[PDB]
Parts: C-alpha cells; sequence; structure tokens
C-alpha cells in the first residue's frame, strides 16, 4: 500500500497526544478564501514519505476555529493534511457547511501553498454541531470523499441512503443540544446497510466534550481516517471487532469486517 505512512500502530500511538509526524501550520485570510471564511492548515512537515490525505474541519452554530483547533495537530502528527475552518456566518447553516467544506477542500487542493503535499483523490470531511451535520451534507453531494465524521452532529434532514463514503458518527450520552435519540441515532440507522460505518456514543459526555482534547474521540478519529483515506489495514484492529462498552464508550455499533 503506497498510502502507509508511518510506524505500525498500538493502541499508545493512537492514543499520543502528538503523532510521529513533526508539524507545521500557515493561516488562510477570510479574503483570500473562496466560499468559505478562511482558516488553519495544519500539515506535517517533512516531505519525504510522500503526499498525504486531507481532511477539512467545520465548527458549529455560533462557533469559530478555537471550537475545534486541538484536532489539527492530533491529526495532522499521524500524517495528514488538516484543514479547520471558519464557515462565511457563524449562522450558517448544515446544507451551507456542506457546500463551505467542499470549497475549502477546493481551495486546498487547487490554490493554497501546501496544495503540492495534498494528495487530492484522498479527502474527508468532519465537523462538530452544524458542521457533522454539514459533513453529511457534504458526503451527499460528492460521494469519491474517503471518510466523513460528524461529532455531536445536528441536522434537520435525519435520513441518508445516499451515502457511499464510510462514516463515523460520534454521539455524546448527555447531549441535550442535539440528543441521539433524534439527531445522531437516526443518521447512523438510516445509512445504508453495506457502508463501512460506525456508531460511537461516549459516556458521560455533552455537547461540548468535543471541544476539548479527547482521548476516546482522537484515538477512534485517528483510526477510522487512516483505514479510510489511506486504506490502511493496520487499522483496522482497532475497530474491528467491534470495541466493547467501557469507562469512556456507553455503546459502539458498526459493520464489521470492513470491505473498502
Amino acid at each position: 500500500n503506497p498510502y502507509e505512512r508511518g510506524p505500525a500502530p498500538t493502541n499508545a500511538s493512537i492514543e499520543a497526544s502528538r503523532g510521529p509526524y513533526a508539524t507545521s501550520q500557515t493561516s488562510v485570510s477570510s479574503l483570500v478564501a473562496s466560499g468559505f471564511g478562511g482558516g488553519t492548515i495544519y500539515y506535517p512537515t517533512s516531505t519525504a514519505d510522500g503526499t498525504f490525505g486531507a481532511v477539512v474541519i467545520s465548527p458549529g452554530f455560533t462557533a469559530y476555529q478555537s471550537s475545534i483547533a486541538w484536532l489539527g495537530p492530533r491529526l495532522a502528527s499521524q500524517g495528514f493534511v488538516v484543514f479547520t475552518i471558519d464557515t462565511n456566518t457563524t449562522l450558517d447553516q448544515p446544507d451551507s457547511r456542506g457546500r463551505q467544506l467542499l470549497s475549502a477542500l477546493d481551495y486546498l487542493t487547487q490554490r493554497s501553498s501546501v496544495r503540492t503535499r495534498v494528495d487530492a483523490t484522498r479527502l474527508g470531511v468532519m465537523g462538530h454541531s452544524m458542521g457533522g451535520g454539514g459533513s453529511l451534507e457534504a458526503a451527499k453531494s460528492r460521494t469519491s470523499l474517503k471518510a466523513a465524521i460528524p461529532l455531536t452532529g445536528w441536522n434537520t434532514d435525519k435520513t441518508w441512503p445516499e451515502l457511499r463514503t464510510p462514516t463515523l458518527v460520534v454521539g455524546a450520552d448527555g447531549d441535550t443540544v442535539a440528543p441521539v435519540a433524534t439527531h445522531s441515532k437516526p443518521f447512523y440507522e438510516s445509512l445504508p446497510g453495506s457502508l463501512d460505518k460506525a456508531y460511537l456514543e461516549l459516556r458521560g459526555a455533552s455537547h461540548f466534550t468535543p471541544n476539548t482534547s479527547d482521548t476516546t474521540i482522537a484515538k477512534y478519529s485517528i483510526s477510522w481516517l487512516k483505514r479510510f483515506i489511506d486504506s490502511d489495514t493496520r487499522y483496522e484492529q482497532f475497530l474491528c471487532p467491534i470495541p466493547r462498552p467501557s469507562l469512556t464508550i456507553a455503546e459502539y455499533r458498526g459493520t464489521c469486517p470492513h470491505t473498502s
């Protein structure tokens, strides 16, 4: 597999706050950004191992990059180009957020100063709250996306039978803003039965747990991106068989074994 990056993984390496790649960052001003509010790109400094897949991340309603910034370095140091974006306005709805995720990927791969570090065929989307509902909208418009990860996602559209993108749905047991009963579980249950997918419900968490460093979110997000953006079968072991309920996991559902 030409897309494998970094050493063989262990449970410790996916839980680490800083992966094997040293990282750098650049800012993209809102003046230059076409179709979105600007953002920050986090990327491995080294070009010696080849190009990397890329992930764009959107914040939620009334939120800015500061709410999702901790994911930048944390994911990029595992061998990803990661773009945390601001939206045009903080009141934008999920469908608009989905269009902005795709415009940010377009900018990153076609016009940014790190476009030669990125493999434009291997892209993913992530978001928190309404941004998470936007990640589903983006995967509906662009079915070549390799991974989608909504974090305590919010969307009035509950059913997604069109998706072909492997999706990890992350919910929080105590979320009162986007309750898993009416947002996250319905999203998960409506995805095609043949799709590689998974539902992770955090234990003792709220709607704002994803806005601060969380080892459980990080380890499964890293594994999911490695497995599907890089096709890296060394990370399948963390996902299948599915994890059991624990101190940090309230519930986990999944289609194992994966067929991507």
